[PDB]
């Protein structure tokens, strides 16, 4: 009914079991046409239970991996290198394709809970992890080669071969239980976030001063510039806002961003606007819930109300130059920028009413629902 | 029968009343599907009476707009800024999409003509226009959003709301402007001559000296490079050429840019060849059109154009994936890439001997334009 | 159609052929399946032509690179105010823009030209035509697409003299035509052999230029990345690769971390393993195929392959979505990205002990090729 709504139910599980689950949402174009421009675009949730490891894996898919909730170490390997990151909430980390990469759960009691945008290289909206041990739930893709090819490769008996690599580990799956000792051995290694064959750092979404602040919200962003390179590669920015409880994001749009929101945590109303086939407005609105996702179709003026504390985190594709603009407040509100006898030729007040009505909402960016 | 032309009856008017109208032409790709390539670029023509002004408004698209003739006075606002500048004809501006504009035909008896290249940003080809007050034509966005929201946002009784900014002001999205209101959306109009929060400056299509000129044409080109960033942004060049009454454009072509022509004044008769098959033996097929003020045709990337003036004809060319494009010709002095073949090729390529090739060609001194006769 | 990724020399299709040689296009990758629409705007050409042949002047609405891959040429790349020959011998690379006029000497005396192309269409996504500025029982010129008036004025002459020298058919063979030893002499006399670029008009890349990349007693691999030393390649995204697999021998298990590559067998035989993961009808599969001279093969990023060497096996590799590719191996000493995953973590994943699966990979002590034995 709402197209630009994706509830957690829309999401299917690829792998899972007592340990976690490993979720990934129906692509975005399936739904509507109208998300043809995010066809490449999956989202993809990690829930991992405490001292939980996600077995070392690649994809054919170009990933920035962002932790929702709790602490991880996350380790990247390339043909020549190897890095281990200690990531709290708010913490993002770009992972390559094709690179290993694996995800220990390092807390004791509490659950990780991770989000991914995968952007598939090869196939639009498409992409397969690669593991290179079997488990119940895949086999290696060592198995793909022959047995010559094996022996030759690896220098040794098939044998032995299957015996250490082939064979399926003592079977959980790809999210496995790790004991106390094992956690530590894995965390020894890792470096908090605070470049090397394109293993690049881990960036923090909260960094410095947030975009925009005041009692009801806040909202931190990274954009596609000098200080993030990789996020100038992908045209991309990040966005992380927090809006308390009772309050509201005033009506407001990206002017170019197309974002893909997903709610970290949580409640709270949507309210999109749109204009559709002379021209009507329509209104589409939205429970939101924890593990929701939903659509901001770029230039659609958006309104959310914080049923309680949202923490939404924000993938904007086509994010260079864009600006956030709202549409009531003082500041960043482009219809104040509008000249007063334009204001008085397209409004039915008169252009003094207008810019008085105008200058009622003495805040900015957030207010009380109240 | 042409795939490639567009007459003027093909654009559809999505907004229109007695002060004027907008109209949009069909998208490329639901033509003909060797237009996917330009399925994401659609063309408004806008027409507007003396006196008259195109309400504030943003697209979900990004646009260049071009002065195809008359005078506008055209305001570009974001959410910390608002610029106006007075435009004339051959001046083109960068509209941000989500960027509220509108346009004033600042001029007493003449009317105002627009072309715009709008590129969507959500839906590929299809974009919509956000007006933040109502008219008969459409509502409001700011109605989309609740009482509570609106109360809460605006910090007011939702009476009040609605008085000044929800209801029907009705005239349309085109409005008579009395000259009084007029005078004072011009008077800090901006005359820029040159390049100077992503609000660009307008640009001059006829800035400086001709690419191509001799005495039967002209053709002024800005291109995608250091002197304008957004248009390197956008891949695109923008062109005006000029051909004089009686006078023709060679056999030409561009190297890669495909071009979107828009008709901005004149007459005169399109020749396009493209080489298609009937795997085997394929043929040349030739495709005319009578060319009239307002009419659009595609000029695919490589395939040979001649274009003939029945009276002085100025063309606007919106040219996508610009960068190192060259135009190339195939007769004259200059430009001519037939010319460049080695002699002992055209030889043997050729009926002609190398030398009678090399004589032929040598015919005709003239460069790019020339007389119909 | 059993290996998707595979493509025999029977699924091209000739465009051009006569006696002398015949140019042939394989079928769209997008065609085959879906899992290759980002390859869908690119085509291989591979040309051949017997001794003291040539390919007739002509400029395709596509961008192009071709590579030797077999015997000698002389290729003229020309645009509107410039001409450039080159000779150019196997392993040797050449962009041809889209829209320039190029032609191809075969000027070896008894040996065959092999030439490989990557085309790339401008205006329809997959597909691209020739332009021929002459006639041939193959194809018409495209000056006949243009009417008596119009080549009249353009040309200033008579048309009876244009359709003379120009239109006629040159009994006709075809495009590609037999060349006498004198005008052989002739169109090799300003060859340059692999000076500062000029108009666009770029020079020849030698894919073996320097060192390899990987190299040992059982194979080489040679590669131009996209990067400041070429231009071109960076505005292509485009990586030129050339890899040498001595008889007996194997490319250890590996994979592009991000480039799509679609190989071209030059030379040999050899048997090809690729392994994809896939939904179940999550499994395994594997793709094998006989690789011979002229064969095409799909290498998706990240997808684990194996070659090996029937005889002496030459690869042609061209890269998209090259900029930051890394080759990544599953074997041996350098570049093996498993020996990369800490011990604790090869213990948790494997089957045997992290202790085992360290000793297990140490057992290769050679690096990217080994012995098929």
């Amino acid at each position: 009914n709402n197209p630009f709504y994706f509830p957690s139910r829309r999401f299917s599980t690829r792998y899972g079991n007592q340990n976690g689950r490993i979720r990934v949402l129906q692509r975005f174009d399936q739904r509507s046409r109208q998300f043809q421009n995010l066809q490449n675009h999956r989202i993809v949730q990690i829930e991992a239970k405490p001292n939980t490891l996600v077995l070392p894996k690649h994809a054919d898919a170009d990933n920035i991996l962002v932790i929702q909730q709790g602490q991880a170490t996350v380790t990247v390997a390339n043909g020549n290198n190897r890095k281990s990151f200690n990531l709290d909430e708010g913490h993002a980390l770009r992972i390559p394709s094709g690179f290993i990469s694996y995800i220990l759960n390092r807390h004791d009691n509490q659950n990780l809970r991770v989000a991914k945008i995968s952007m598939p290289v090869n196939t639009p909206g498409q992409f397969e992890d690669f593991f290179p041990a079997s488990s119940r739930d895949q086999s290696s893709y060592l198995q793909g080669f022959s047995r010559n090819t094996l022996e030759a490769a690896f220098n040794a008996e098939f044998n032995e071969i299957r015996r250490v690599l082939l064979e399926e580990n003592a079977n959980e799956g790809v999210i496995v239980k790790v004991s106390k000792e094992h956690v530590e051995e894995l965390t020894k290694h890792a470096k908090s976030v605070s470049e090397e064959g394109d293993i690049t750092n881990p960036i923090n979404l909260r960094e410095g001063e947030p975009d925009l602040s005041n009692n009801f919200g806040k909202l931190f962003e990274v954009k596609p510039d000098k200080k993030n390179p990789q996020l100038q590669d992908l045209d991309m920015m990040l966005t992380c806002v927090e809006i308390k409880e009772g309050a509201l994001v005033l009506p407001h749009f990206n002017s170019k961003a197309m974002v893909i929101v997903v709610v970290n945590k949580g409640t709270g109303n949507l309210e999109l606007v749109a204009v559709r086939k002379n021209r009507e407005v329509r209104r589409y609105t939205a429970r939101l819930k924890e593990g929701d996702v939903f659509i901001m179709p770029a230039a659609h003026p958006v309104a959310i109300n914080a049923s309680s504390e949202l923490h939404l985190l924000g993938f904007g594709i086509n994010a260079e130059n864009n600006h956030r603009i709202f549409l009531a407040g003082d500041k960043d509100n482009v219809i104040d920028q509008i000249e007063k006898q334009a204001k008085d030729l397209a409004f039915p007040g008169s252009g003094e009413q207008v810019e008085k009505l105008i200058k009622n909402q003495k805040e900015s960016h957030f207010v009380s629902a109240r």
